[PDB]
């Protein structure tokens, strides 16, 4: 089953049918016009930010025991992880950019149905997520409210109910506990036999596109291409 599609629903429409239910949706027409839409390109990204440090994440997924965090300029993400044929994934994931980088932040714009929410505009938390075609981000879930815009490229993902969690096998640890142990696109099921029966729901998200993944929902993300999201998350 797929996520719906709904062309800029109301505030009531959008609280009463995905907000208090916990069910996913895909918003179309509200982010299609953010500035970041036409202006973002590598050349552009380079030119406001291609000289400030920010985290990378080397590694195919978080979970794997080679991953690792470092340290780069943008212009060395981009030159090293995109353009170069690169020899590792490198991920430039879930980074405060626009904080760091406020003339960026008028490119963007938090969605209107996030007023809905109980918490201060100002608390929302805003992260980048910058990389090549490829990156993973493994099943887990967050303690807020998401929106999910995407600007450049598309991602594939794949969200499990928190009814489902059973079914995903979190971490006992404390550190993961927030993620599955499952690898969704290749999964064990000779030791994870209750993941093949639970049910799901799937999307490939576009530029322009706004994917809310309700609060603990479960998320898996791929980036099919070169690829710039930007997540909202809000009470
Ligand atoms: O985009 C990705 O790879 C993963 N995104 C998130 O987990 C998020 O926005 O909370
Ligand atoms: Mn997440």
């Amino acid at each position: 089953s797929t996520v719906p599609r709904l062309h800029r629903p109301s505030l009531q429409h959008f609280r009463e049918q995905f907000l208090v239910p916990g069910r996913p949706v895909i918003l179309k027409g509200v982010a299609d016009h953010w500035p970041a839409m036409q202006k973002w390109s590598l050349e552009y990204i380079q030119e406001i930010a291609g000289a400030r440090t920010v985290p990378v994440e080397v590694g195919s997924r978080y979970t794997d025991e080679e991953w690792s965090q470092t340290l780069m300029t943008v212009n060395e993400f981009i030159s090293k992880y995109i353009v170069n044929e690169p020899r590792d994934v490198g991920y430039l994931a879930c980074h405060q950019l626009f904080d760091q980088i406020p003339e960026l932040k008028q490119d963007i714009s938090i969605p209107d149905y996030a007023s809905l929410g109980d918490g201060e505009e100002e608390e929302i938390t805003i992260n980048a997520w910058f990389g090549p075609q490829g990156t993973i981000s493994p099943l887990h879930q967050d303690p807020q409210q998401n929106f999910l815009v995407q600007v450049m490229g598309r991602k594939y993902i794949r969200l499990y109910s928190p009814q489902e969690s059973g079914a995903l096998y979190p971490h006992d640890t404390h550190l993961l506990h927030n993620t599955s142990q499952v690898d969704v696109e290749n999964p064990d099921l000779e030791k994870f036999p209750k993941f093949a029966k639970a049910p799901f729901l799937s999307a490939i998200l576009s530029p322009g596109e706004i994917l809310f993944i309700p609060v603990k929902y479960w998320h898996y993300v791929r980036a099919l291409d070169l690829s710039f999201s930007v997540s909202f998350w809000w009470s």
